[PDB]
C-alpha cells in the first residue's frame, strides 16, 4: 500500500531530513532503505512514483520524487532531477523504465 508498508517511517525521515540541502540518490537509497529491498517491492515503488501510469518515470515525476515518500517534502532541483535521470536511463530514452529503477537502486 502506502509508502511505509515497503520502508520504515524513521528511516523515510533520516532520509528526508539529511537531503533538505543536497539530494543525492544513492545516499538516498541506502538511507532510506530502498537499497535492501527486493526488486519485487521495488517494482511496488516504482508503480507509486509513476504517477500518470505512462510506464516510465518522466523527469517531471522525478522533480516530485520526494513527495512519494512524504506528502510534504520538498522538490528536487534541475541538477538533481538531471542526475538522478543520467544514472538510472540507460537506454538513453529520457526517462527511467522498471528494470532501469530496479537496477540503479542496487547496481
Ligand atoms: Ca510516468
Ligand atoms: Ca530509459
Amino acid at each position: 500500500g502506502s509508502i511505509t508498508t515497503v520502508l520504515n517511517a524513521t528511516d523515510i525521515a533520516k532520509a528526508l531530513a539529511q537531503c533538505a540541502g543536497s539530494f543525492n540518490h544513492k545516499t538516498f537509497f541506502v538511507t532510506s532503505g530502498l537499497t535492501n529491498k527486493s526488486d519485487a517491492n521495488l517494482a511496488k515503488v516504482f508503480d507509486i512514483l509513476d504517477q500518470d501510469r505512462s510506464g516510465f518515470i518522466e523527469v517531471d515525476e522525478l522533480k516530485l520524487f520526494l513527495q512519494n515518500f512524504s506528502a510534504t517534502a520538498r522538490e528536487l532541483d534541475e541538477t538533481e532531477t538531471n542526475a538522478f535521470l543520467a544514472a538510472g536511463d540507460s537506454d538513453h530514452d529520457g526517462k527511467i523504465g522498471v528494470d532501469e529503477f530496479k537496477a540503479m537502486v542496487k547496481a
